[PDB]
This record gives structure tokens, C-alpha cells and sequence, in this order.
């Protein structure tokens, strides 16, 4: 509730996926109500549904009320009961174990420039079959793992992987009437350098083989298309998911009855 999305989903059918990748374009989207709003782009690696839902989450987030500033920051999240009483951001609760401190969890990232310099958050996650732990690698460098000890439905692998943007509307319009930007703050039709994207839309099967689904095998979700949208774009070497938008204007208030 009060969350809005522009994401794609890969439903595998059974909880057997042994990992996934996400190369996420980094931006510093503006927030209409920064004291409560957030804007992020991430991967969701999951198994189950309802209270049995288990997540492995990683990406960037502009959340001033949590991080202290408007910079996009590397964040992680997990849940083992579909967000009722388990899971937390970064290392705020026992769950994720950091083994390599080369990268800081929560590190401020360099935002991309509109029509200019493009930056990328390359994150790779893979389950270790000998333990059930899910390891995180940022730009090839190991960070740590989500232990199998905190999970139930995802202990043997994931059934669903999702990528894309999400905003959190603290104004209570449901994400339907807030100029809190998603991605770059521009609609995906703008393309490279102007609209944000997610590439390396890959996941791993039980045999360690990378699955790179085509646009045909992904389910697009964007319940507020006037505010935030998604768009596949075939690049020279791989499929791109463009996503985001400027948000929507407030509901017209032209009454002036005395
Ligand atoms: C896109 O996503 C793919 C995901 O697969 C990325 O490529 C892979 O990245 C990971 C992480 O960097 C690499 O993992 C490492 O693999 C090595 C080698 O593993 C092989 O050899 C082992 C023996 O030396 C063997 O045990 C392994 O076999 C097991 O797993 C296979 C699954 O393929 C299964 O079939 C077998 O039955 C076995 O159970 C395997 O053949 C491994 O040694 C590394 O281990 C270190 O890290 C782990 C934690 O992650 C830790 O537990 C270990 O103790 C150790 O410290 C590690 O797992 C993988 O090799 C890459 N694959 C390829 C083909 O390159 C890719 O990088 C992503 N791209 C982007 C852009 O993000
Ligand atoms: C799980 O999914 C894989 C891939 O579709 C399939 O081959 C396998 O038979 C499924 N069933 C079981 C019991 O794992």
C-alpha cells in the first residue's frame, strides 16, 4: 500500500533458481516529500507468497528519512515472512552477514547525468548448494551472504525474480498523484542516457546455467502508466529494461467557492 512500481517478473514455476544478476543504472531521482518518500531500483529474488514469502533484495535507494540524505545508496533487504515481522535494511538487524568490507553496505553511489555520464550498479547473487546461503557480489567483489538459517521457502532456490523501480508515496495518493521520480525522473521512451534501465536480466537454474529470458518470457507490471512506465529495448548485445518516470501531477483543485 502506497508503493508504486515499473518492474518485470520472471516466474520460474518452482523454487529451483540458484541465483540472478542485475546491472542497474544509477540515478538521483527527486522526491516530492523527501521526509517520508523513497525511490529505488532493485532485484527481488523470491520464493513463496503471502506469509510464506522469502525475499533477497539488493539495489539503490534514495530514502532521506532512513539514510539522512538524497544520494542513491546501495541497499539490501530480506524477508522470511512476507514483511510481517522478519527482515530489515542493510545490517540494522541480524540476517545478512558481511564477509568482505571492501564495499560498505549503504554506500552512497555516483548518480548518472541526464544526456551524459552513465553509471551502473552490477550486483550478482548465487546460492551455495552445500549450505543454502545466498552470496552477494558487487562489481565482481564478494560482499557477504543471506544465510539459509533465516529462510524457509527459499532455502533450496527461488521461484521468481523481479527487477525495476519502486517509489514509496508518504503523501497517501497510492503513487498515483506524486511527482516523486522513479528511475531518472523520465519515461522509458527517452532511452539510453535519459531514462533509467536494468540490463543483465539473468538468473541461474539448478544446473548453474545462466538463463537470459527474452521480452516474451517476462511479465511487465506498472499499475500507474501515466506516472511511471516500463519499456523493453533491444540493444546491440542484450535486452534492456527501461523504467521510471516523473510521477503524476496532483489531482486538480480548481474549486473557488466562497
Ligand atoms: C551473472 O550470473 C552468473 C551466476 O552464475 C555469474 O557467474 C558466476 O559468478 C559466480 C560468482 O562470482 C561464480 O561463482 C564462483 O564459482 C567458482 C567455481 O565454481 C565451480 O567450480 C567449483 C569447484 O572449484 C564447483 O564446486 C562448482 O560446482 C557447484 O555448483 C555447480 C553450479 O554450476 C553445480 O552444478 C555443482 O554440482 C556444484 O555444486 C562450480 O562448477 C566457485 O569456486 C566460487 O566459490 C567461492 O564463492 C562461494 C560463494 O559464492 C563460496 O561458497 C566458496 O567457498 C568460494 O569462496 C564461486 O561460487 C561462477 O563461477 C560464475 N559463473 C561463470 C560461468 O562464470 C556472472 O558473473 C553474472 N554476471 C553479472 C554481469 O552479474
Ligand atoms: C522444477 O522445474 C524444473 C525446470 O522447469 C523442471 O525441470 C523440474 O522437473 C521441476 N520439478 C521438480 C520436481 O523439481
Amino acid at each position: 500500500t502506497n508503493h508504486q512500481y515499473a518492474v518485470i517478473a520472471y516466474f520460474y514455476g518452482n523454487a529451483s533458481l540458484q541465483g540472478a544478476n542485475a546491472t542497474i543504472n544509477i540515478w538521483e531521482p527527486n522526491l516530492k516529500n523527501p521526509n517520508g518518500d523513497f525511490s529505488l531500483t532493485q532485484i527481488w529474488i523470491s520464493a513463496g507468497s503471502g506469509s510464506s514469502l522469502n525475499t533477497i533484495e539488493a539495489g539503490w535507494q534514495v530514502y532521506p528519512g532512513r539514510t539522512g540524505d538524497s544520494q542513491p545508496r546501495f541497499f539490501i533487504y530480506w524477508t522470511a515472512d512476507g514483511y510481517t515481522s522478519t527482515g530489515c535494511y542493510d545490517l540494522t538487524c541480524p540476517g545478512f552477514v558481511q564477509t568482505n568490507n571492501y564495499y560498505a553496505i549503504g554506500m552512497a553511489l555516483q548518480p548518472s547525468v541526464y544526456g551524459g555520464q552513465q553509471y551502473e550498479l552490477n550486483e550478482s547473487i548465487q546460492r551455495d548448494p552445500a549450505t543454502g546461503n545466498w552470496w552477494l557480489y558487487l562489481w565482481g567483489t564478494v560482499v557477504g551472504y543471506w544465510p539459509a538459517s533465516i529462510y524457509n521457502s527459499i532455502t533450496n532456490g527461488a521461484d521468481t525474480v523481479e527487477w525495476g523501480g519502486e517509489i514509496y508515496d508518504s503523501s497517501g495518493t497510492g503513487g498515483f498523484h506524486t511527482t516523486t521520480q522513479m528511475g531518472s525522473g523520465h519515461f522509458p521512451t527517452e532511452g539510453y542516457g535519459k531514462a533509467s534501465y536494468v540490463r543483465d536480466l539473468q538468473c541461474v537454474d539448478t544446473y548453474g546455467n545462466v538463463i537470459s529470458p527474452t521480452a516474451n518470457s517476462f511479465q511487465g507490471i506498472a499499475p500507474a502508466p501515466n506516472c511511471y512506465n516500463y519499456q523493453f529495448q533491444q540493444g546491440s548485445s542484450e535486452l534492456y529494461l527501461f523504467y521510471g518516470g516523473p510521477g503524476c501531477q496532483a489531482i486538480a483543485h480548481h474549486h473557488h467557492h466562497h
